[PDB]
């Protein structure tokens, strides 16, 4: 429900490195 790069249908995911 809250995190960064990591999920398939809501809204966060991944985003840099």
């Amino acid at each position: 429900i809250a995190s960064a790069s990591c999920t398939t249908x809501i809204c966060t995911c991944x985003c840099s490195s």
